C-alpha cells in the first residue's frame, strides 16, 4: 500500500526506475525514482510501478528490464517471499526470468537470472 | 526545507515540472510531478526544483518556463509575500517577469504577467 524501494542484496543497490524506462541500481537512498508502489493483482502476483517515472516495470520477450506507461502483461510478477525478509520477482509472462541487478548497478538480463542468486534477492523498504 | 506545492489562485492548479522540462499546471494532488523543492539562494531569493523530474524551474529570455537539468541564473526568482498568503516569484534575470499559470493550467508567458493578476499568485503548501 504504502511507497517502497527494493533494496537488491547484490550490492545493495535499490532498483530505480527513470522516466525514460530505464531500469538499474542505485546506492542513494534519497534518488527520487527508487520510489516504488508495488500493487497486488492475485495473490502473490504484483506489479512494480515507479511513482516518479509513473511506468510499471516490464520483462520484455528477450529478458531485456523497460518500465511501460500502459500496464501490459509483461508487467506481472510473482513475489515469492525469501531468507530474512527478501523478496523475489519472477515474470509471469516470461516464467524462468526474474528482476534482477548486477553487482555494478546495471540491471541482469532475465535470461541470466536464476533461483539462489543474490542479484534477484530483494529487501522491501519503507520511502 | 520540506517539500512542497505552489497552488495558484487563477483556477486552482498545481505548478507541475515535467521530466523532460515541461511546466505547466495540474488540479490532481496525487500528481508526483507537483511536488517541489524550494531553496533559498539570498533572502527573499528561491530557486524551484521538480522534485520528482530533478530539474530546476528556470524563465526564458523569451518569457518561457523551461525546467532546467543544471542550475543557471535564470533559475532565481525573488519570492514575496501579498494578498493574503499567496507569493509571487519574479524571475531575478529577467526583473518584470513572473512565474503565473493561465485559468487553463498552460502556463501564462513571463512577458505577459504583471503585479496584481491572479495567474502569478501561489500558495506554498504540504507535500
Ligand atoms: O549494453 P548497453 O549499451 O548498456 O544497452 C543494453 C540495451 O540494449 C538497452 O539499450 C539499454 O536499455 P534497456 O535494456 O533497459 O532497455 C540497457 O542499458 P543498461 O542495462 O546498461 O542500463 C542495456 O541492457
Ligand atoms: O514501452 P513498452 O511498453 O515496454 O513497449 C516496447 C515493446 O514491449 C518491446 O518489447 C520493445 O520493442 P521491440 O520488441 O519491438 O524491439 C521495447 O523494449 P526495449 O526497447 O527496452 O527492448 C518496448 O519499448
Amino acid at each position: 500500500k504504502d511507497p517502497k524501494r527494493l533494496y537488491c542484496k547484490n550490492g545493495g543497490f535499490f532498483l530505480r526506475i527513470h522516466p525514460d524506462g530505464r531500469v538499474d541500481g542505485v546506492r542513494e537512498k534519497s534518488d527520487p525514482h527508487i520510489k516504488l508502489q508495488l500493487q497486488a493483482e492475485e495473490r502473490g502476483v504484483v506489479s512494480i510501478k515507479g511513482v516518479c517515472a509513473n511506468r510499471y516495470l516490464a520483462m520484455k520477450e528477450d529478458g531485456r528490464l523497460l518500465a511501460s506507461k500502459c500496464v501490459t502483461d509483461e508487467c506481472f510478477f510473482f513475489e515469492r517471499l525469501e531468507s530474512n525478509n527478501y523478496n523475489t520477482y519472477r515474470s509471469r509472462k516470461y516464467t524462468s526470468w526474474y528482476v534482477a541487478l548486477k553487482r555494478t548497478g546495471q540491471y541482469k538480463l532475465g535470461s541470466k537470472t536464476g533461483p539462489g542468486q543474490k542479484a534477484i534477492l530483494f529487501l522491501p523498504m519503507s520511502a
